[PDB]
RNA sequence: GGGCUUGUAGCUCAGGUGGUUAGAGCGCACCCCUGAUAAGGGUGAGGUCGGUGGUUCAAGUCCACUCAGGCCCAC
């Protein structure tokens, strides 16, 4: 007859293959339907709280692997805290203002000039919300649990109003002020431009050398040797302002003939070389320290009146002559280092290349031809020049293809310098996972210049400022807070819909404008300000949250980004960091650790990992990366992830099928009555559990990925589950020995699925769904197993038994290569003490060595002759087992018997079978 | 160029105060099993630690320089 019918084979419909791309949507569908997000919250209703504040991704485009890495790590954290009983609301957010979106619309074919600000802004909003829906869909497909149905958005009235109140408070503490800054300006478009509207094209520029003297006397500290000058911009000459000097680097030359001017060290060679001067390459003499040449007061001719100073510099040396000269009226950093000191803003020029003030003969022409021929009047006619024509790449208006120039424009600033030390101190009191995180942002805030907070665009939050003709600036608590009031109720659009007096309080009045009339600012705030105020607009505003967030977690680029604008803004108005803990991760690279491009074809997108392999696979990958640095993804990397996932899943499947008939409520064996081998695994489970919780407490998911594998592969699959077959399949269903293993098997099943739940969200649920008798619905609404003390002596004892098992297996291998044995069951193992190990005594405290080694018989003797091979754990002798093969359990027995139609059954199996019938 | 950061076996990772033949899991090779079967067991082969030079009796582990990466600036 057939023996398999009497066997107890595993039973479960839990599939070996995941089918993730088709199973996960259903599971997600159910989680939403049963509003688990809010259920998870009410489950921990009055417990300690954990607030992880989400940084708002930009509402434009497709999520990339970075969004996935970042969101999945966040979910790990909140899920684990939730599973430890913490009330941990996770509310995603979206960054919705900014130039990029205005551009998307324009590129889409919207066209501002043809509808008005109000209609264009609504178009931006409509677009942002559409993008959000798409992104929200993708985020949820990763298995992330969060308030996705009621996320915070920077375009929401309440958020905008909060942002305004932040602007108001900073303005009150005197941290907001109006000034000016140079910006790309297109005389063609009669408007300023951002780098995104700039494209380079070669241009004909007449470069000249205007060597200017060093009169006065304050600068005659070292002779009266003139200071040369070279500008590729003749119109950038009527801007008499300082010169240059890169501290440390010195040299002055002072050479024969001419006037013994000044060049430089690494410059000299490539300086006079083109100066046409080479009257016997005359040698230098009295070089006078560059760096130290500060305040070397020098009158710069051409029709000057003021002498130009010189201060520290940042980047000057190169093919470009050592003589730079400045004029904050038309220069990027030419304005920074050139302003700290009493410096008057130079040059005019209206929205058109035309100027007026200070302009001599050229009082109404342009910045071009009015130079190359006009201003070229004032040149070598006293400053020794060399009018040359050169070609180089130059900034151009991308639509008009015409040249762009720098021009100082009124801008608004946030006074970082006044709150600097305050931010530094808040950082010092901020916790970090790694010390360099603290150092990076520290030096950041330390070397940070003033914050330009204004932009001349329409898609954003308006600076709540009003102007009173007579002078200007109306920015008081009353005015800002009333604007906040309106914004809170109508949103920012109100600003573009109403007149100034409608945006002002109760029939407001001010000394300015005796006629009760007012003007309003038009600039909007920099988007960094928008997100940077998220701690106010969401943490302080929403009921479920609390201002100081337990932590912020984002990419490395946020040290200059959201981490920075958020702390700057929070310290300014609250005096504290908006985050008690700052955790950052790296970027996602390809397999070689190189940037994903597209021209290179090494991208890999989240949407594809999910569709092709599954969200649970994208997640396991995350847990396996050392996120504190850059991480790497590729097809070979993911094939690995797939292979580990299959092993975890398959192992869980086997355990599931073998506890299908186990009812914990009535079949469990007391710990004190478990077979010792079962108590050993129960303790390996406790050890693995303790270790994993610790890892979760430290955000060390990589350690869990590593340990889970070793526990699943080595302890379970390789050993316990294998050895268990001779028990689970053969013993009587309700026998003490079978129920003892099931008792531990069940606990491991349950606990391990719970311990993995934060990571393998879908599979954990699917396994939970196939486990009999689990209390709660959903693993995700259950608590982590409690950490208990392990029996260390039991562990050491079995650790040694395991190392002894390896020697046996080695002995079994040798014998198997010799065809002496096939499966380990056809073997008889004899072992005895060695000089290296007292095997005989040690093996005395173990039961059923034959089952433990998966062999038919084990004989412990005491001593073996010089036939037995020696092992680290004793001498071992392997030979084919005695007796005949029992057709049921496949162990060899010398006492096979028949039970009715079933022959060749060992005594053990005869008993099990007889109890069937 | 500046701040911070990474480089150990095919892959992902371990390797306190420097000290015998650098560890793990997977993968791979070969063998066994065929009662987890688009499964399972076993053995074994692979790194000299990005490079060079030093400190030291002795360095993956300390120093210097260097190569190739990464984020953010300077640009
Ligand atoms: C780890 C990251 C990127 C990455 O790893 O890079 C992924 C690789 C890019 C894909 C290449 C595509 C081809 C393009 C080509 O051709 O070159 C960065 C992270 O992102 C997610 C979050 C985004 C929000 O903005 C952040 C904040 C806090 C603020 C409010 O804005 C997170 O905070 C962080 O910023
Ligand atoms: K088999
Ligand atoms: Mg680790
Ligand atoms: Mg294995
Ligand atoms: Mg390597
Ligand atoms: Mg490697
Ligand atoms: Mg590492
Ligand atoms: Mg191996
Ligand atoms: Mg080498
Ligand atoms: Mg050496
Ligand atoms: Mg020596
Ligand atoms: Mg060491
Ligand atoms: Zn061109
Ligand atoms: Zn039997």
């Amino acid at each position: 007859m057939d023996y398999e019918k009497t066997l107890l084979m595993p039973k479960t419909d839990f599939p070996m293959r995941g089918g993730l791309p088709n199973k996960e949507p259903q599971i997600q569908e159910k989680w939403d339907a049963e509003d688990q997000y809010h259920k998870a919250l009410e489950k921990n209703k009055g417990n300690e709280t954990f607030i992880l504040h989400d940084g708002p991704p930009y509402a434009n485009g497709n999520l990339h692997m970075g969004h996935a890495l970042n969101k999945i790590l966040k979910d790990f954290i909140v899920r684990y805290k939730t599973m430890q009983g913490f009330y941990a609301p996770y509310v995603p957010g979206w960054d919705t203002h900014g130039l990029p979106i205005e551009q998307a619309l324009t590129k889409k074919g919207v066209d501002r000039k043809k509808m008005s600000t109000a209609e264009f802004r609504e178009k931006c909003k409509e677009f942002a919300l559409e993008q959000i829906e798409l992104q929200k869909k993708d985020f949820r497909r990763l298995g992330v649990r969060g308030d996705f149905n009621d996320p915070y958005i920077t375009l929401k009235p309440e958020y905008e109003a909060a942002q305004i109140r932040i602007f108001g408070e900073m303005a009150d503490k005197g941290l907001i002020y109006k000034g000016k800054k140079p910006v790309y300006w297109s005389p063609s478009s009669e408007s300023s431009l951002a780098e995104a509207e700039i494209e380079y094209h070669d241009k004909r520029s007449a470069s000249i050398y205007v060597a200017f003297n060093v009169k006065d006397d304050k600068g005659v500290v070292d002779a009266d040797a003139k200071f040369i000058i070279w500008t590729t911009t003749p119109w950038t000459i009527p801007s008499n302002v300082a010169i240059t000097v890169h501290p440390e680097l010195k040299y002055g030359q002072y050479n024969v003939n001419g006037e013994k001017y000044i060049i430089a060290e690494a410059l000299s060679d490539a300086v006079a070389e083109a100066l046409d001067w080479d009257k016997a390459s005359i040698k230098l003499e009295k070089e006078y320290t560059g760096k130290e040449l500060e305040w070397v007061v020098a009158q710069h001719p051409f029709l000057d009146r003021e002498s130009l100073v010189i201060n520290g510099d940042h980047v000057t040396t190169d093919a470009g002559t050592g003589c730079v000269h400045t004029a904050p009226g038309h220069g990027e950093d030419d304005y920074i280092v050139g302003q700290q000191y009493e410096l008057p803003v130079i040059s005019p020029i209206d929205d058109k290349g035309v100027f007026t003030e200070e302009g001599g003969q050229f009082e109404g022409m342009f910045y071009d031809k009015a130079n190359k021929a006009v201003t070229d009047l004032l040149t070598e006619k006293g400053a020794l020049l060399k009018l040359d024509f050169i070609t180089h790449s130059y900034p151009h208006d991308w639509r008009t293809k015409k040249p762009v120039i720098f021009r100082a424009t009124p801008q608004w600033f946030a006074s970082i310098s006044k709150v600097r030390q305050d931010i530094l101190d808040a950082i010092e009191n901020t916790n970090f996972k790694v010390n360099w995180g603290k150092t990076r942002i520290y030096n950041m805030v330390r070397d940070r210049g003033e914050w330009v907070i204004s932009r001349q665009r329409v898609w954003g939050v308006p600076l709540p400022v009003f102007y009173a003709e007579n002078g200007e600036i109306i920015m008081t608590k009353e005015t800002v807070n009333h604007v906040a009031d309106l914004f809170a109720e109508h949103g920012s659009n109100i600003w573009f819909e109403r007149e100034a007096k409608d945006l002002l309080p109760e029939g407001f009045t001010h000394p300015g404008s005796p006629n009760g009339t007012f003007t309003k600012e038009t600039d909007i705030m920099d988007v960094w300000f928008d997100s940077g105020s998220s701690h106010r607009g969401v943490l302080e505003t929403r009921p479920e949250l609390s201002f100081p967030a337990d932590m912020y977690l984002e990419g490395s680029d946020q040290y200059r980004g959201w981490f920075n604008s958020s702390i700057t803004t929070s310290v300014a108005t609250r005096g504290v960091s908006p985050y008690k803990f700052l955790l950052s991760h790296g970027f996602v690279m390809d397999g070689e650790g190189k940037k994903m491009s597209k021209s290179l074809g090494n991208v890999i997108v989240p949407d594809q990992v999910v569709k092709q392999k599954g969200a649970d696979i994208a997640r396991l990958w995350v847990s396996s990366t050392d996120y504190l640095a850059d991480v790497r993804i590729s097809d070979e990397i993911l094939k690995q992830t797939s292979d580990d996932y299959r092993k975890i899943r398959n192992t869980l499947r086997f355990m599931l099928g073998n506890i299908n008939d186990f009812n914990p409520d009535t079949d469990s064996i007391p710990e004190s009555e478990l077979l010792e081998v079962d108590r050993y695994l129960l303790n390996r489970l406790r050890e693995f559990t303790a270790s994993t919780i610790n890892n979760y407490e430290n955000f060390d998911y990589l350690n869990i990925y590593q340990e889970v594998q070793n526990f699943i592969n080595v302890e379970l699959s390789n050993f316990y589950l294998d050895y268990g077959k001779d028990i689970l399949y053969i013993e009587q269903r309700d026998s003490h020995i079978r129920r003892s293993m099931q008792t531990v098997l069940y606990q491991i099943l349950v606990d391990m699925t719970k311990l993995l739940a934060p990571i393998l969200v879908h599979t954990a649920e699917e396994v939970w769904s196939h486990t009999p008798h689990v209390k709660e619905e959903s693993v995700h609404l259950a608590d982590m197993p409690k950490v208990v003390e392990v029996d260390q002596a039991l562990l050491d004892k079995w650790r040694t038994f395991m190392n002894l098992r390896d020697d046996v297996n080695r002995a079994l291998e040798t014998a198997r290569n010799e065809k002496v044995i096939g499966k380990s069951l056809e073997a008889k193992v004899t072992i005895a003490s060695n000089d290296k190990f007292n095997a005989s005594e040690f093996l005395t405290s173990f039961d059923a060595l034959h089952q433990l080694f998966i062999v038919s018989q084990v004989k412990v003797v005491d001593k073996l002759d010089d036939q037995a091979t020696a092992y680290e754990h004793g001498d071992i002798v392997i030979e084919h087992a005695d007796g005949e093969k029992c057709e049921r359990c496949w162990n060899y027995s010398e006492d096979l018997g028949a039970v009715d139609e079933l022959t060749h059954l060992c005594p053990r199996c005869q008993q099990v079978v007889k109890s069937l019938v």
